[PDB]
């Protein structure tokens, strides 16, 4: 568990994906001052244009941000082949912001059975694949 | 040490900077494989266009590396306000690497004394002024 966990809650209504991002423990420092400035970016990938973004508000110089949050998602068809991208970023005022732990979840999973508990953060290109 | 540790050392001879970058332990994952193709880059900052830049082999799928490689420098006066640069990064074919580890040593600290043993990697914004 090199870069923490989230504790996200997903489920699919009938067609509408409702996400809870509640919080995150243990968050890898990104910031010179030894923190970070948390903030979760959701989407339905894959997306070109990036437009299915959701984001939380950023909590400024926190390891374990709290967000509680709710999302919502209106599904379709093709969504049935994407993934629920979680990632969590560390904003910064002069410069990019950098990348800290991702997860996602197969929309088509979801249907299934919804999700309810803690995930171990992983690197952007894996955990745009898995989640544990 | 949540990005792992790689061992450095590092001296000063007669307006040369002499660096050995000798292997590194317990990286972060970085791939979707579970593993990443580190490779070390060295760079004396500030330095805009990159023109100390020199690197090491890439070592694929490794989160520990050994490169065992030596580097050599030539300072100049302006270099006395310049750090030494160390980071980490995973080589990826088809996207930007990705960022893994970071490490600084002030130019005017080792001249007055070199460096050799372990160090912590930090994040990239916190490695450009610290090491661990
Ligand atoms: N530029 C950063 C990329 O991750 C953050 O962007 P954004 O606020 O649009 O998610
Ligand atoms: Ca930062
Ligand atoms: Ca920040
Ligand atoms: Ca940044
Ligand atoms: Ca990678
Ligand atoms: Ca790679
Ligand atoms: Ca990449």
């Amino acid at each position: 568990e090199r870069r923490g966990r989230i504790y996200i809650q997903a489920h699919i209504d009938r067609e509408v994906l409702i996400v809870v991002v509640r919080d995150a423990k243990n968050l890898v420092p990104m910031d010179p001052n030894g923190l970070s400035d948390p903030y979760v970016k959701l989407k339905l990938i894959p997306d070109p244009k990036s437009e299915s973004k959701q984001k939380t508000k950023t909590i400024k110089c926190s390891l374990n941000p709290e967000w509680n949050e709710t999302f919502r998602f209106q599904l379709k068809e093709s969504d049935k082949d994407r993934r629920l991208s979680v990632e969590i970023w560390d904003w910064d005022l002069t410069s990019r912001n950098d990348f800290m732990g991702s997860l996602s979840f197969g929309i088509s999973e979801l249907q299934k059975a919804g999700v309810d508990g803690w995930f171990k953060l992983l690197s952007q290109e894996e955990g745009e694949y898995f989640n544990v």
